[PDB]
């Protein structure tokens, strides 16, 4: 139902468009589609659209996330987050 995912920089044309990404290992634990709504959680929630992995990410058990959602949750590059359909 929830899944742990660490958390990456989101790549520089990714810039202030509310998306993550993650590919479809973590998509089919979460029963979500590309285009679905995940909240993303730390010690509070954000709601972030769900975008396709970078092929380099694939297995890693990343989510790529923007610098405003990060800053929301307070985690940085390289500390999880718990993942769930929104």
């Amino acid at each position: 139902k929830s899944v742990v995912a660490r958390v990456a920089p989101a790549h520089p044309e990714d810039v202030g468009k509310g998306i993550v990404r993650m590919d479809k290992y973590e998509r089919q634990n979460l029963g979500v589609s590309v285009g679905d709504y995940v909240e993303v959680k730390k010690a509070k929630s954000v709601v972030a659209r769900v975008a396709p992995a970078h092929p380099e990410d694939v297995g890693k058990g990343i989510v790529r996330m923007d610098k405003y959602e990060r800053q929301n949750l307070g985690v940085s590059v390289g500390d999880y987050v718990e993942v769930k359909k929104a």
